[PDB]
């Protein structure tokens, strides 16, 4: 087969920040069989965008991780029929964002109709300041519970003048026809911002994600 | 600038856990007593698959009988009006996220809300509709960066008893520059008075008071 | 019956903040059935605290607490055999205080066997530089869960600059022998030290309490 | 240095869990280059644990951390003088552990002063009813803020059923000498119960760790 070793992307986010509303529509490729992806992508809609945009670059599927043949693959077991997943984004000064992600395949190309909700998130905060500069690597924490498979994972946006901004990710996938869970694994994550423009109205994103055992 | 009888009308745009929905809603109340009550359609999504009481919280702290010793930070907000966000974080780990923007408009106030949960279970409460009522509330407000805040600790009341507990975590923004309050408190009881199997024709009940605490 | 309009109070609190060790005994007074109490505490160990004393207020009895007769007392009930109870209180910026209380009655005097540790308060926090001025009042959420009375409320401190720092208090409430559960209600407080010595090695502390029912 | 390859432990523990005390003192050894060490442990006091001991054992040095050499070693760095670390567990069902450990030198054997608290754990958990297996692998996320080091990872406990318990770690490292600070990087943590008796008054414990830079 379904997934050929080059796949495409195309995505349309409609959402929300404090009560802004915003959208973005993004067009990418990537071999998900090496866990890369890279994708493009322009405001439609809210520019200039008033919060710090990496908020949004982990909301940007899974299929795009390593798999070994020692871990069950949910993601592309799931199309292809495709999946949806949910996330709640806990930000350590009380900045949420809930998301969602309906994603669908098309020839060889994962549709995303995502949703995006942020609030609470202070006036004076790094977000609404802009003074976010990366995510760093990271690693998700993925556990069946109650058929589903879920993600979780405690990680941090570097800030600007030194120091860590901490999110917790609570991930829900859920898959669309009845597929093999997995045991206990994690993913590897390295998301980059690796071009855009002064008000982030193009952005050019790039992710690396392997699922490994643990400690060996 | 606001009368005793305030008119009130809504429209609420959103989804659970992905799946969409919309609730618009008109009604009115008593500011000056606290008191309100709406009727409530929903027009999308229906039949809604969630219990129906984690958004009806979200659907104005003017309605609310301040005493004079406590400084009034909505009603002052008026006739510019308000707006607020929120976030519901329930026991199991649902999270509902929540806006609304409220003007002004003669004698009723016009609400523009949206509302998001995600990652609410499918044997929950919320998604087996076991949900049977919330129960009275008492807000902490506070102020922080220029803006009030709302903070509670509350619970639904389960329909094989039990409780299920949510934390309401608030930001209200005024439109233009108002006179900040001291830390106090608003006591809450929020009632479905009446609806239909399916719940797309809600009856809603609001009474709020604000206090000092215990003097 | 059994418990008295006048009881005395006298405790004894073993404890750690950030793992520095320190100990407190106190003795005092209060009238059940009016839900006021006032006591005088004196620091034994760990002298002059380095800590904001605010935090340990809220573990110096639901006993005190006035209940109307519509409403059933937990606490009144539950004696002369007495009751435990246990409690987490998580501050705003990632400290986090766990502690415990035995509560037994010799006579007219409640006995109080308290530990207490507070662990991961920043050194420039609120309390490492004892920048905290009084608890606000409070309401207190009880309902029972899982055969036991469990109370949920969220307070702050008063701060230096008329800011304010919250916690959320988490306590399970456990009597001897077996009692007649409540049904939802609430508690009202209102905790000041009310007297001072410099550096806290003496304080005279008072608590106000009513449990109500909510907004009828 | 004066840590040198093959190093041995000794270590006491007092502590309370839902306000009944217990005591448990231990000796292993350990190899910090290689970030495995192991260890004998033996109740005191106590009774016989009524709660899983697996919620202490992630409580009994990351001094025994394969680091790679271009991560800066924060805990080799911190000796002879030694460091100090905090903690605070956060289970999802509400119930919070939280520890302090003193940590120093003498000589070839470090030595631990170990103080632990867990609290509101309800009787019908997997804790109080001692349904836990064992800890998953885990990644644990390190990060410097205000002069100290810090330590994230929420990972969980493989239950009985095969269900998974969760759990928030929040830990402070901080040194007694001033050393050289890290950048953020990750330690990867697996940890096992090797042999017991039937109550735990005998536990051989293990804990093989990682040190790394991420997905690169």
């Amino acid at each position: 087969a379904v997934i050929k070793p080059d796949m495409k992307i195309k995505l349309r986010m409609e959402g929300a920040v404090n009560g802004h509303p915003f959208a973005i529509e993004g067009v990418g490729l990537g071999k998900p069989f090496e866990g890369k992806q890279s994708m493009d992508l322009k405001v439609k809609e809210g520019g200039p965008l008033p919060f710090a945009y990496d908020i949004l670059t982990t909301v940007f599927n899974r299929v795009f991780a390593k798999y070994p043949e020692n871990i069950v693959d949910y993601f592309k077991q799931s199309f292809p029929e495709g999946y949806s997943w949910e996330r709640s984004m806990n930000y350590e000064d009380g900045g949420i964002c809930n998301a969602t992600n309906d994603i669908t395949l098309d020839g060889d190309c994962y549709i995303y109709e995502i949703r995006f909700d942020g609030v609470n998130f202070p006036a004076n905060g790094p977000v609404m300041q802009k003074r976010t500069v990366k995510w760093e690597p990271s690693t998700e924490k993925l556990y069946v519970r109650d058929g589903v498979l879920k993600g979780d994972v405690n990680t941090a946006l570097s800030l600007e003048g030194g120091g860590h901004y901490r999110c917790d990710f609570k991930t829900t996938y859920k898959a669309k026809k009845v597929v093999q869970l997995p045991d206990y694994h994690f993913v590897d994550h390295h998301i980059e911002i690796k071009s855009h423009d002064k008000d982030y109205s193009n952005v050019n994103l790039h992710e690396h994600a392997e699922a490994h055992s643990g400690l060996p």
